[PDB]
């Protein structure tokens, strides 16, 4: 049953189908080539169908069956649900709002989105965070923009889109950062993540995970403390025995973080059975794969073939 308020700008008006799901849009929101004709699907179905093809899904969704990706839904919801998002942990009550279903078409809560998930519902994190801003949408259409709820809707949403971020930066180290495991940070995931030295502008040079590689700058997860930032590609050096030395202000926080980091090469060695250390200030190249060389002299050989596992998650 259509939506009479444009998935946009939450506002009504003339407003197009979409095909596949109950949004509307007001043309002028879409910032179009021209007017759709006939088949229309929308921005949202559009993502979910390009996010769903084997042949196109993330490199998450590959490493990811329907069931596994639910999992870590559930954690992503545990974090939606935080406190005071109390208002939108359960269906609106028409007890409360007697008129509720005269402006809100599709209902959801945060309840009805854990229970969805949980019954595989979901092919991806598109279709997860698609779902969720119905409560956004909702609230915004029923209790105005400026409202209150409407601070807290948005925060959730902020942060379904934060979670689903991470699950498709690398659905392995997002499992490992939920449940905190011991030592959680020196498991090496199924396609490992290169380590480098990075340095931030500011920053001291710091032992990293490179975790993708866009447009020339590195997403670098940092052991000890394990934030992150984007990096520029000339500030981060394959990982060397030789430290790029910068002053810093506590010793013994680079010692915990280095210490860290030796604990993930023996995971890495035991698991792969090979790390290789560059020389001094070798230049980090995107997709790198130097340290996971059979023969690091002979880098046409490439990684050795030991495999044919169906867990490799
Ligand atoms: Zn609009
Ligand atoms: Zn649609
Ligand atoms: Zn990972």
């Amino acid at each position: 049953r259509n939506d009479f308020y444009c998935w946009v700008c939450h506002r009504e008006g003339q407003v197009l189908c979409c095909e596949l799901c109950p949004r509307v849009y007001h043309a002028k929101c879409l910032r179009l080539t021209s007017e759709p004709e006939g088949d229309w699907f929308c921005p949202e179905c559009e993502k979910i169908t390009v996010a769903e093809c084997i042949e196109t899904q993330s490199k998450a969704m590959t490493m990811l069956t329907i069931e596994q990706l639910s999992y870590l839904l559930k954690f992503a919801i545990q974090k939606m649900k935080q406190p005071g998002t109390d208002a939108f942990q359960k269906p609106v009550p028409l007890e409360q709002h007697p008129d509720y279903a005269e402006y809100i078409f599709h209902p959801m809560d945060l309840c009805t989105l854990e229970k969805n998930a949980k019954k595989k519902m979901y092919g991806c994190t598109e279709a997860f965070l698609a779902d969720a801003k119905w409560i956004l949408h909702n609230c915004i259409i029923y209790n105005g923009g400026n409202h209150k709820l409407t601070q807290i809707a948005k925060v959730v949403i902020k942060i379904c889109e934060h979670e689903m971020n991470e699950i498709e930066v690398c659905p392995e180290c997002y499992l490992a950062a939920c449940q905190k495991r011991d030592n959680w940070f020196c498991e090496p995931c199924s396609n490992p993540h290169p380590l480098v030295w990075a340095k931030l502008k500011g920053f001291p040079f710091w032992p990293a995970k490179a975790l993708r590689d866009k447009d020339g700058q590195v997403d670098a997860r940092f052991f000890g403390q394990h934030d992150r930032a984007w990096v520029p590609i000339n500030n981060c050096y394959l990982m060397s025995k030789e430290i790029p030395f910068s002053v810093k202000k506590t010793k013994s926080i680079f010692n915990s973080a280095m210490q860290e980091m030796e604990v993930y090469v023996e995971n890495i060695r035991r698991k792969f059975g090979v790390f290789n250390y560059s020389p001094f200030r070798t230049p980090y190249t995107p997709n790198s794969q130097y340290q996971m060389l059979l023969d690091p002299t002979n880098p046409s050989a490439g990684t050795a073939k030991i495999d044919q596992e169906k867990v490799k998650l």
